[PDB]
DNA sequence: ATGGTGACGCT
DNA sequence: AGCGTCAC
C-alpha cells in the first residue's frame, strides 16, 4: 500500500518577515522588541508583524500599537509606507522577490505567500545522492536541523536536545539504500540548510523551514522550531506527532471545515481521524474533503508543488469603516482613481518584468450594514493600463448600486472598494 | 476600526 | 461569472 513517501517537499517561511525587512534597513531596530504598524492615527496603528523579542512581551498581530505599548513600553515601531492615501506594500514585495529568486536557483518553487514558498526537492536529492558515492551524512551538514520526535528512549538545554535527536537519526540511517525515504528526506534537509544559508548570506534575512514528503507536513514541520531553524518530519514521526495535534493546526482545517470535523466526529486531534473509513469521512465532508482527510491523517497528501513564482492576480483595496464610509460620488470616484493609479503602477511594472498583461478588471465593493468581506463583485475588460480608464470603468460597473435618488450622493455609503487585475496573458 | 493582500472551490 | 473559504 502507498505510503506517501515518493517526494521530498520543503516549505521555507521567513521569520517575522516585515520586521526583518525594516530591521535590515534600520540597524537601530535589530535585536530589539519591535513591530511593523499600519496607519498611525487610529489607536497608534494596527500591528501586522512582530519581532520575537516583542513576542516575549505578548505583542501580537491584530493588536493596536497603543495597546502593544502597554505590554511593551520600549517596543520600537516601523511604519508601512503610505501612498495615495493608503498602505503600500512595495518594499515587502521587493524583499520577497529577493528571497524567491534565490530559492529558484535550487529548484522550481511554488510561491505560497509573500514570505513562503514550497520546494519540490525530489530531483535535486536524487542527483545529490549520486554525487554522494557512499559517504555518510555528517551532523555538521545539518547545523540547524531538528528531527521531529527525537531524541527518544534511553541535556537540559535546547541545542543539546537538538543534537541528541540528530545523532540518533543519523546513527540509524540506511545510507546504503538510495531509495530509502528517510535518507531522501535527510539529503533534502542538507539542501535546505544550503538554501537557507544562501538566503541569509545574500539578503540578511533569516527563515525557518520544514522538510517532509508533502506540503501539509512540510508546513507543519516548519512551524515546530521557528525561528531560524528547520525541522524534518519523517513518515514514521506522523503517528506520535498527530496523536496530540489539534485538527485546526493542519493547513485548510483552521476554519469552518476543521470545526465541523471536530463537532461532527467528536474528536480533537488529527490522529483520531484514522478511526474512520474513507467512505465515512466522504459522507460527512464530501468526496474531495473526505478522501483528503483519510489520506492526510495518515501523513499522505498528493497536492503537487506547482511551478508558479508569480502571483496570478494583482489587487488594490481600501476599507472605509464606521463613520468614514464613502457617501458622495466625488468621494467614490476619487478613491477609485487612487486605487487605479496604484494598480496601474504595479501592472506596468509587472508587464516590464514578467512579459504578461492582465485582461480582466474585477471591481468589488462593500456597503454599510453589509457584513461580508465583499458585498458585490463585478468584472469588465481590462484593455488599457490607464488609471483614468480603469477607474472610469470600475465606476460604470458599480454605479448601479447607488440606490440613492440624488446621484451626487451615494447610498448606502461604501465601506470598501477593491480593484483587482486578473487573467494574465503572455506579452 | 485590524487592513490589505492572494489562491482556489462551488454552483 | 459571482460568491465563499482559507491563508499570510
Ligand atoms: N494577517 C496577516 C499575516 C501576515 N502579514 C504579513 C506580515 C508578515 O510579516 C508577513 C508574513 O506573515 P507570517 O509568515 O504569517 N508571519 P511572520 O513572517 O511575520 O512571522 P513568523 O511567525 O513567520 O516568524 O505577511 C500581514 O500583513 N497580515
Ligand atoms: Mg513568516
Ligand atoms: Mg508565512
Amino acid at each position: 500500500m502507498a505510503t506517501g513517501q515518493d517526494r521530498v517537499v520543503a516549505l521555507v517561511d521567513m521569520d517575522c518577515f516585515f520586521v526583518q525587512v525594516e530591521q535590515r534597513q534600520n540597524p537601530h531596530l535589530r535585536n530589539k522588541p519591535c513591530a511593523v504598524v499600519q496607519y498611525k492615527s487610529w489607536k497608534g496603528g494596527g500591528i501586522i508583524a512582530v519581532s520575537y523579542e516583542a513576542r516575549a512581551f505578548g505583542v501580537t498581530r491584530s493588536m493596536w500599537a497603543d495597546d502593544a505599548k502597554k505590554l511593551c513600553p520600549d517596543l520600537l515601531l516601523a511604519q508601512v509606507r503610505e501612498s495615495r492615501g493608503k498602505a503600500n506594500l512595495t518594499k515587502y514585495r521587493e524583499a520577497s522577490v529577493e528571497v524567491m529568486e534565490i530559492m529558484s536557483r535550487f529548484a522550481v518553487i511554488e510561491r505560497a505567500s509573500i514570505d513562503e514558498a514550497y520546494v519540490d526537492l525530489t530531483s535535486a536529492v536524487q542527483e545529490r545522492l549520486q554525487k554522494l558515492q557512499g559517504q555518510p551524512i555528517s551532523a555538521d551538514l545539518l547545523p540547524s536541523t531538528y528531527i521531529e520526535g527525537l531524541p527518544q528512549g534511553p541535556t537540559v538545554q535546547k541545542e543539546g536536545m537538538r543534537k541528541q535527536g540528530l545523532f540518533q537519526w543519523l546513527d540509524s540511517l540506511q545510507i546504503d539504500n538510495l531509495t530509502s525515504p528517510d535518507l531522501q528526506l535527510t539529503v533534502g534537509a542538507v539542501i535546505v540548510e544550503e538554501m537557507r544559508a544562501a538566503i541569509e548570506r545574500e539578503t540578511g534575512f533569516q527563515c525557518s523551514a520544514g522538510i517532509s514528503h508533502n506540503k501539509v507536513l512540510a508546513k507543519l514541520a516548519c512551524g515546530l522550531n521557528k525561528p531560524n531553524r528547520q525541522t524534518l518530519v519523517s513518515h514514521g514521526s506522523v503517528p506520535q506527532l498527530f496523536s496530540q495535534m489539534p485538527i485546526r493546526k493542519i493547513r485548510s482545517l483552521g476554519g469552518k471545515l476543521g470545526a465541523s470535523v471536530i463537532e461532527i466526529l467528536g474528536i480533537e486531534y488529527m490522529g483520531e481521524l484514522t478511526q474512520f473509513t474513507e467512505s465515512q469521512l466522504q459522507s460527512h465532508f464530501g468526496e474531495k474533503n473526505g478522501s483528503w482527510l483519510y489520506a492526510m491523517c495518515r501523513g499522505i497528501e498528493h497536492d503537487p508543488v506547482k511551478p508558479r513564482q508569480l502571483p496570478k492576480t494583482i489587487g488594490c483595496s481600501k476599507n472605509f469603516p464606521g463613520k468614514t464610509a464613502l457617501a458622495t460620488r466625488e468621494q467614490v470616484q476619487w478613491w477609485l482613481l487612487q486605487l487605479a493609479q496604484e494598480l496601474e503602477e504595479r501592472l506596468t511594472k509587472d508587464r516590464n518584468d514578467n512579459d504578461r498583461v492582465a485582461t480582466q478588471l474585477v471591481v468589488s465593493i462593500r456597503v454599510q450594514g453589509d457584513k461580508r468581506l465583499s458585498s458585490l463583485r463585478r468584472c469588465c475588460a481590462l484593455t488599457r493600463y490607464d488609471a483614468h480608464k480603469m477607474s472610469h470603468d470600475a465606476f460604470t460597473v458599480i454605479k448601479n448600486c447607488n440606490t440613492s435618488g440624488i446621484q451626487t450622493e451615494w447610498s448606502p455609503p461604501l465601506t470598501m472598494l477593491f480593484l483587482c487585475a486578473t487573467k494574465f496573458s503572455a506579452s
